[PDB]
């Protein structure tokens, strides 16, 4: 077996106007020290980690406004109070004004320390999509 | 020491997403050889000559067929809407999953008619035991 | 633990009119042999690597034919193009200039040799976006 800290949390299809992460679901886990505290993954030990996250946005008809969709994975060091962007993307789904779909996939390898908190956050949770399993997730893998 | 797999799409097998190896590849699916944590990853590239009048949806999904629960369950999935000039749309999936010995894994798309076999190093699917 | 070569370099927000990669920054790294020489990642050993890169373009409106390119190339010790994308953000010209956003992600698995130099390059660095960290990056992961 592997003693490697790993985590794969999935979005709750019933957290009104927010992106709430869960481990107590099928095909989602927290293992070898990784904790999910206040919607954030707590790094159990210093090392290199693969951080990833995907969100799927969907909008029934192109809204009557230019819409900005952001997805950001942040790092809050043990002492820090707020985010420090690790990976971030911003997409404009609506050029003009049929349902649109926009997935955002962030991933990279980062050096993390003992007790750092990682958060995957979006600006528009009103456009999230949970109509199918495995479309919205956040995870980490120690190398 | 640790089971690994990296299969690529067959360019010469047009109209379907068929995987080719260099873990077993049985009936277009990766068979997990032992219980453990695995990194599952995949990428597909779509391409189309302009936009048709009938709306289009492009999906890519990695599924699991558990040794107790014989039904396909979604592990990772994404959906993109690409719509007289051509377009290109990649979809990439990856995550860490606890798998059991004998689990079948299948990366699948809905529209193989829009696949881009032209990009070799871009249509792939693999697993890495941690 | 992991002896596998990994790299995650980020664009310098200060560097005007160019896409300059940095490792000497917080939440950016070079590990297990990967070097950053003359804006290029030097592959330390033969093997299969995941090559990933993201750039974010932003422009204040659509004036009267923009082409935005992003390309990853390998220079052997034999110059080759690995991944490339070209986007036209203004597929309609604003006749109130609303800002457009165009992210380009390139990624693939490639067999590389020891001493290969990898470069992630764009044609229009005047449209780059440095409003927040984590938006522009280039990295490799040995498999
Ligand atoms: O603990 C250990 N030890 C062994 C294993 C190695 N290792 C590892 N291997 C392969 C890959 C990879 C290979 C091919 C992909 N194709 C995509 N991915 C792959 N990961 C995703 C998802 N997507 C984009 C992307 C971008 C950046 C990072 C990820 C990814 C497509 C990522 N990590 C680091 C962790 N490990």
């Amino acid at each position: 077996p592997s003693d490697k800290p790993v985590a794969h949390v999935v979005a709750n299809p019933q957290a009104e106007g927010q992106l709430q992460w869960l481990n107590r679901r099928a095909n989602a886990l927290l293992a070898n020290g990784v904790e999910l505290r206040d919607n954030q993954l707590v790094v159990p030990s210093e090392g290199l980690y693969l951080i990833y996250s995907q969100v799927l946005f969907k909008g029934q008809g192109c809204p009557s406004t230019h819409v900005l969709l952001t997805h950001t994975i942040s790092r809050i060091a043990v002492s820090y109070q707020t985010k420090v962007n690790l990976l971030s993307a911003i997409k404009s789904p609506c050029q003009r004004e049929k349902p649109w779909y926009e997935p955002i996939y962030l991933g990279g390898v980062f050096q993390l320390e003992k007790g750092d908190r990682l958060s995957a956050e979006i600006n528009r949770p009103d456009y999230l999509d949970f109509a199918e399993s495995g479309q919205v997730y956040f995870g980490i893998i120690a190398l």
